[PDB]
């Protein structure tokens, strides 16, 4: 049943992104981290971080930046909550598919922003694998907006490896 | 006879699944499962789990993650009602065959449902030997996944290996 | 000689594709036909169906739907009577190419004109493998035309899949 | 709030570019500026740029030659005072989309202007790269204004070009 | 030196395609074809043809017709002259760029001059290579001609992809 | 310090080839070419002909036919002066890599001259080997060509092949 | 000397199956059989072979029909006129190179150019052994050709080895 | 304790490789170096050397050339300073492991800097045994290079052995 | 002194023989010649043989032809030169070697050469003892052969074989 409802939420999150609906992204994106809740599996994990990418993905692509940065605030909520490795590199994951379709489309704030969520999830996990999987989003952020000519995107990525790495 | 019948079943089935079509490959399967019971023999079980394997692999190449839950289920129900330990060993290589080709190819999904039957397996059968052949399915996938940099796939085998570990 | 003969008929029958000469294509097509009838080798049908593609290809690249139409007629016509599976086989990849490229295109025409030629291949060859390498083609176009963005042609592919499905 | 508060910022400080209001672009981009200063992030350093870049524009469009001097000072002092190469790379940035935008509509005072603060970002810079990215921008502009048939704009881009060659 | 002598014939050429004077013209194209056949090199070829195009483009934009005809005279006896089938690609791509010039303009002279010279060249060349060429300097003129709505070029384009289809 | 000394002179040349400055382009390469000989090391070979390479890319992509001519000639006299295999290679790659960054940008001129500098290259090198990789060379350039449609690459190719199988 | 003379025409005919100069590969194979013939020596017809490899192999690479298939029937002729059975079992082994190659690149040409050559090899030995041994490079090709997905290749294995069988 | 420090080491380090932080990374090497000399254990040796080699593979994937020569660096010192032939033999491997990954990765500047320190090794072993593994080495990064078409890194492998068997 | 002096000339020779340095190769085991010739012992003639016998199989390991026959004609020399059965026995045992080792790695030139040297001995020495034991390395060097799936080497033996049969 899940599934039925986290796609239902997946669908009108996604419309919302696609429209500008702040106030329903966010409704939508509650609704998807209280059934990861309710669920207690991992697998409920994983399908709402997918639900989570997805929707962060469709607002990078369409420049809507308060639904990135829902998104990827429910993302690290999940990974809070969740107590395992297993949904902390799948939100770091997340976190670096929306950078690099951001990075793609000139969406300068949802690079900052999805940088600024790896970074926050490498602070809050306190393992030195969260900081180098960190870095290798960072790593993947920078080639992909090198590759684009996004030299803002580049410039973000190395600031925030600059900070990863005095401050870790 | 049941090699054709069988064979039948297999191009259906396979089809099938490289369609999408779920209410066809579960059919199919089914036929699979009530050959190998009216067969009586153990070289209809090994062809039944073969056509099993056949459309859980090409299932997993398509990420067909419902065909290769029916699959892979079918192996589960060959193994209890087979009665030889014959059929348990070839339905944990099965699970096995499936889950490398979906490490192979991104699919976390048949990765997670593959390794689930694994578990199932180890934990029916009540024997030594079966959870080790468990954890050593385990650990061909965990390898498959690190050489392929599928990180996700490594994540759930790391999971699943404790919780047989913890549990057996 | 053959080679020659059909580098000639090649030569008229592109730039008749090229121009909208369906008098002309339709013309030069059966001549092609009737060089490999008249040659009796299989390396002589692998030339005119390698004619065939390349008229068809330059004539999906047109909008040229008659010429595509003409050509993949008589791509069926020599698979029917080489009288070999190999023929078969290369008339399946021939058909396979040009929808590739119409895909590309937006060439909708030509998607539908070649996956029912993919069918009738299929339903007229009586073997299975020629089910299971239509359903290939079918399956390969579908990719394409979900990479490029060509709804029409992904709606055709699954239609052609699921007569197949049903029908076969 | 800073956001907010940057959003009146450009509101009055676009209006006032529309109507030749130069006393009040001036006080508004001031007020910009000292949000940037007051708020000590990066982000509010882009936000301000961005309002920066939006008025810029606007009198380009115009031929509001005051308000892209004042415009352009208050980049200038934005990259001046951040202390960081990231907000010396959106200046230039802003500099050139404004420059563009004044060759497109036969701007000469803003193509001149914007070129000239290219040139004191180069030579305030003190880094090679700054220089590099200085070139660039000249070069955009010389681009656009050849395909605009803007021969003054042509003229300026040479000169400056000329100058950061022999003076860098 | 021969850049700087094509360069003065450059000059001298354009300046009389602007104005009108045919006899200048004439006299200036027939000393680019001289310096092409005094030089004997291929890059004299490329420099002589750039020539060549660069007045008739000029004239192109003019509606001076007789300067048009002179200039691709010129690019067929350099074709003619050189003896290679680098200078024949060459000239037909002067041939292309005037023809779609011509297009762009509403010069109905200009079109029918230049693919009346590409028709020449297939004739003449006595390559399939060539006849397909022209067949595609003939269909990017027709593209061309659609796109901006010249009817006449649209119609006289068909006409001369009809003779080389019927004749060559 | 000569790495220090290469980069001043790379800066400084790559700018001169973006802005058509063929007499600072012309000093700061012979510059380049005075540092490796100062120098006496492959190491600063290697680094001189990189200093090359990019020069003549950045021309290449500019359409700066002199610097594209000056670079390669210079690359040709380190690969004379150097006395070693390895420089000679290391100068074909440099040559291969602006050929096909200028066949990728419709620059006839520069892939011209660097196909010329190969087979002048192979002229004066005198080793089976050298002529090989000018071949490849080709092939490469060729390759390139054919991908983006620049026939006139493609025909220069051709014609520096024939030379180079008719005289080496 | 001999050695240095195959050189020298292994250096050419290389050369020229990598330009698509059917004429002088003609020649030069020729002169490869000649100096096997003027040598009579096994290892003189061992370095003939070789020299006859690697030439179609290159070919084979290039889509070069006419080369691989001048180079394959001097293979032949090698066999042909050395007396020796390890001449035969040489030349077996150069086809299967030149045809493993070709299934690898796609060249549905070589591999029925080389199968075609091992069969004759077969029909003219009159050896039980020299059957036995083509059927092992038609086993040898279409393993290749399964496992890089090329079925043309697969499916000319198998009439080939179909032939051998009801023909030998 | 020491395995834990050489943890943070190289977590430290590698990071500092990623990033192009030359300081950091040089500063962690001096301390793997201290850790080896004061712990005067061989295990210590083996361990700092392995903290070394993650380093200077993670830079020669990367293009950092700084990190891989102060690696090698203190690779070539712990060799130096350890007194035993098992740390050269480790040396040597390491650099071997090194030069490897930068050949297949195209990284000509790591295997330059990798392939001098193998020859400094044997230089200042003078041992029989350090020149016979040298040059081993060399012939293990030639083959890589040869297999990957890192020509650059062939033509290094030979020099290097070439110097190695002149000045041994 | 002559083990030591023995030392020296098989490092160097060794070495030789990785690097393809036929020059040295050459002159290191004329010295090894030399040294047996003026020690004027059997223990110094097994010496030489065995600083033969290692150098001819690194060279045979290498595909280095040049050093395996060089290699090989000084054992013939020694045997020749030393006038005693034992020599001629040592000798015939070093070409087993050597040609079991070219067996297992494919190098037919070494097997070729080596089993010629086998036949010159038994020619040169005029006993059935040595007929007798050449074939018997005949039939070693054919057992390894069918053992490696070397079916060059199993013909040359065969051929030998033969010769010796027919000439002995």
């Amino acid at each position: 049943d899940e599934r039925r409802e986290l796609e239902k939420v997946a669908v009108k999150a996604i419309m919302a992104a696609m429209l500008g609906n702040t106030d329903e992204v966010r409704e939508q994106l509650q609704r998807a981290l209280e059934i990861a809740r309710e669920s207690g599996t991992l697998l409920a994990v994983v399908l709402a971080l997918e639900v989570v990418a997805r929707v962060a993905i469709e607002a990078a692509r369409k420049g809507n930046t308060d639904a990135v940065r829902e998104a990827l605030e429910v993302a690290l909520e999940i990974a809070r909550e969740s107590g395992t490795k297993v949904a902390v590199v799948l939100a770091l994951e997340v976190v670096a598919r929306v950078a690099i379709e951001a990075a793609r489309r000139g969406n300068v704030l949802a690079v900052i922003l999805a940088l600024e969520v790896a970074l926050e999830i490498a602070r809050e996990s306190g393992t030195e694998e969260a900081a180098l999987l960190a870095v290798e989003v960072v790593v993947r952020v920078s080639d992909e907006a090198k590759k684009q000519g996004n030299a803002v995107a580049v410039a973000v990525a190395e600031q925030v490896a600059k900070k990863i790495l005095e401050e870790s």
